[PDB]
């Protein structure tokens, strides 16, 4: 049925035309069909950063429940209210694929309770299953690298859910702390999220902590979107309708990359009618042999992180694609990405200097390997150091 | 006393499924508070010493939270608590407190990392309906400044914090021109984590034009008392309070003493007999709220007892006479410190006492020394925003 998808995509509009923002540029207007859908104006990031949060609300005070952003501090950020309704949608979008929670799972969770929201509905959704968190939390004096290390060493968790940026570092600050996170033979799964992920990053992962990965597509505005299957595809959440448009166009793509747009399904707050992530990708629509009927998405990374020369453009994930099919001793974990005079510039802690004159990418376009001393790129030192924290210290004796 | 009584016992025969607790109470009944009385106290020192395993009475499968001593200096305690065990610590904060409406709207700046006043508030608040900002504290992501913005945008009906950040909030957010209190948004604010002089709790009414209720709590127990209407401290149904004498440790017939607490209702792993390390004394007065409850005064922490040769005071009983004087002589921002044998308060304030003359009406020296507003507390250090975002690996030169 189209009719469902069709009924509910009008819920939607319903819904958000009880707003200002939304009003003002879509009226009373049904719809019969996708295509009459994708005549829709686009809402943008810039757009919903203008709306005050009052004017981002769909509901009465008495239905909110919890409050997000951006965390990001460089850029005006996006108020993102919530009903508990919603906010347990979001929870269930992660247990729909994902990985399979069971109530014997001690779960360390190194995602911002700061603002953010991945924290909280991993929370949500892990107590579902009965399983247990540990709110390690991330970007807090309380709870740096050296002593989440240590907690995995005492409370020896299943499953670590982190940015796949801190969890790289986490197992550098272990492995300093003469650690191996995967030797404790203590944790059979990750959740990564929050920022695009490879299949040769998420292979790296498995092979440093010797665990399965989950990895989960979504953001504040609109919940989550997508979780990897046991095969390792993304699939699509029910909750959501996805399109890909074409850069320039701006028209549904008749097959490959592009735009994601999405709206929700269930999310009554403030709902995201046609939603510009500004990320780059692409449904596919063989079914997995998952067996799982939804629909796989790939995920090709943010629009600003497209590879472009003169000579081509190319896809972050793409890049990181070819990346990680080279020896560990030529580019390893630690890397960035420099695009300068034309050319592409791949800058790696690693011990060998590569040929590049041999390189041999299967790319359109030429990349370079620049070889540079661990350590030089990301310094160790910085995450190592423990601030003493505790309450405030009043009385003092001089003795 | 029956009710109290079998309850006691169960507290007991739950602990004692944990080898801590076995090997010093084995399968001791007991049929008084004062047969309860006789029984070892459960230290701090105690609890430090045991492995996270050990600090635990139910299978991994009840597990569902996990807790620690938020300090990153001092070997921490383990805290697992079940579902049951979490939703009794929220409920604790409800049991008193501000009365949490769902047309409420609240700034939550308790840190969610490790501590557990962050979720339980929460948990707490959802309960009644009202929103959550989580804020946190001590990250990166929410700076004060920050907070005061969010404060200013979402104009918050209650702010939770610990009231040394509470009182820095207001600093931060006078110093961008912001006056929180008149905003006209802040009906309530909840303070916990560190005791809380009548003296103090009054200068932050002032300060955000708010009713403050106080909450008074430990990660091991969960919350054992909250404010009423009338500003005193009651004690949470879910737990048995005893006052004992510093140096006997028997019970008190009355007046201060070492507090100690036993869960009536936590099951991971129950406090028998827990040294809190405060000092405090219950009254059974009861109070004008009509709640029947048993009042609390809080003293503050044993180690912030003010000795001196010539005699001794609470934390507390010090802070109730400092902020008797003039706003101009004391403000919010004050130290203590304890040298060749007198009792010097430093004070941020415009003017200078006449300790000449000075009126303490204390069994002990105190002298108030002055200082100049943001010398003590640096309001320079709180201003700064770190810039964070996302990972930046894609760089074009030039
Ligand atoms: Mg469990
Ligand atoms: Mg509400
Ligand atoms: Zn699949
Ligand atoms: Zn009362």
């Amino acid at each position: 049925s189209n009719s469902q998808l069709i009924t509910k995509l009008n819920s939607a509009l319903q819904i958000a035309t009880k707003a200002n923002f939304y009003k003002d540029r879509l009226g009373n207007i049904e719809i019969k069909s996708l295509d009459d859908f994708s005549k829709l104006p686009l809402t943008t990031k810039e757009d919903l950063r203008k709306l005050k949060p009052m004017e981002a609300l769909t509901v009465d005070i008495e239905d909110l429940f919890q409050y997000h952003e951006s965390f990001g501090t460089t850029g005006e950020p996006v108020s993102t209210w919530l009903t508990e309704k919603d906010f347990n949608a979001y929870g269930d979008q992660l247990n729909e694929f994902g990985v399979n929670f069971k109530s014997t799972d001690i779960v360390l969770n190194r995602f911002p309770y700061a603002i953010s929201v991945p924290a909280h509905i991993f929370t949500n959704a892990i107590h579902k299953k009965g399983a247990c968190v540990i709110p390690v939390s991330k970007a807090s004096a309380i709870s740096p690298l050296k002593r989440v290390a240590n907690l995995i060493y005492k409370l020896r968790p299943s499953i670590l859910t982190g940015i796949p940026d801190e969890l790289i570092k986490l197992n550098k600050v272990a492995k300093f702390m003469d650690i191996s996170l995967k030797d404790l033979g203590c944790i059979r799964a990750i959740c990564t999220a929050g920022e695009m992920l490879s299949e040769g990053r998420k292979a790296k992962l498995e092979s440093i902590f010797g665990a399965k990965v989950y990895n989960y597509y979504g953001c504040t505005e609109c919940g989550n979107m997508a979780a990897s299957c046991d095969e390792g595809h993304l699939h699509i959440s029910k909750d959501f309708y996805v399109e890909i448009l074409d850069p320039v166009t701006l028209k549904p793509v008749k097959e490959g990359k592009g735009k994601i747009i999405v709206t929700t399904l269930n999310k009554e707050a403030f709902p995201m009618i046609r939603y510009d992530l500004g990320d780059i990708g692409e449904i596919k629509y063989e079914k997995c042999s998952c067996g799982n009927d939804r629909p796989v998405l790939i995920h090709h990374g943010r629009e600003i992180d497209l590879i472009k020369t003169s000579k081509g453009t190319i896809t972050f994930k793409e890049l990181q694609e070819e990346i990680f099919k080279l020896p560990n001793s030529v580019v390893g974990d630690v890397f960035r990405v420099k695009i300068q005079n034309d050319e592409v510039i791949v800058e790696c802690e690693a011990d060998e200097e590569l040929d590049n004159s041999n390189s041999n990418l299967n790319l359109p376009i030429e990349v370079k390997i620049k070889r540079f001393n661990h350590g030089e790129i990301l310094n160790i030192d910085n995450l190592i150091e423990i601030k003493p924290i505790a309450k405030p210290k009043y009385v003092e004796y001089v003795d």
